[PDB]
């Protein structure tokens, strides 16, 4: 079978249909890997983001800080300042831990959120193409829709065409989980 990407408008929910997909392959004995950001809300206020891994590790990602002055480069998204190293802490090996054997096993690689970072995106382009090099690993992720300008990281995947493109709605939002798994497990069990 082939890679699968979500698309549509942002509005939060698809995140958890991927999370459910990250229980189900597991319940089918397919040890999925990769990372997912979650909304770091210490007692319910947005203070930054993290980068969880399916191994239960979670990174920094962004935290509160001043905007970058016109001399000192930093990576502000609105209020918080991200860092590429905050990803590299964990969102770097998880793309492609090991290789050998081939045949039965394959791999699955979760990458929710490939859309916000389209300017800061640096090690993404690299690490993601090392993942797309692997024949076993099954890219599974969330890009935005193409409207106007090409996102300078979604381009690296857009290249393929072959990836399934699941346009979510807010209507049938919670339906898409099995519809993705259908495409994934279309690889010979």
């Amino acid at each position: 079978a082939r890679h699968v990407f979500l698309t549509g408008p942002p509005g939060v929910g698809k995140t958890t249909l991927i999370h459910k997909a990250s229980e189900v392959l597991k319940s089918s004995g397919v040890p999925v890997d990769g990372f997912y950001t979650e909304e770091v809300r210490q007692g319910g206020r947005r203070i930054g983001f993290d980068v969880v891994t399916l191994s239960g590790t979670r990174g920094p990602l962004s935290r509160v800080g001043l905007e970058p002055p016109p001399g000192k480069r930093e990576c502000r998204v609105g209020q918080y300042v991200v860092d590429l190293t905050s990803f590299e802490q964990l969102a770097l090996p998880v793309l492609r831990n090991a290789d050998c054997s081939s045949g039965p096993g394959q791999r699955v690689c979760v990458i929710d959120e490939i859309g916000k970072m389209e300017l800061f995106s640096q090690l993404f382009i690299q690490a993601v193409r090392q993942t797309l090099s692997t024949p076993g690993t099954i890219i599974l992720g969330t890009i935005p829709v193409p409207k106007g300008k090409p996102l300078a990281l979604v381009e690296e995947i857009r290249n393929r065409k072959d990836v399934k493109v699941f346009n979510v709605t807010k209507e049938n939002r919670n339906h898409l989980l099995p519809d993705i798994v259908t495409c994934v497990q279309s690889s010979r069990k």
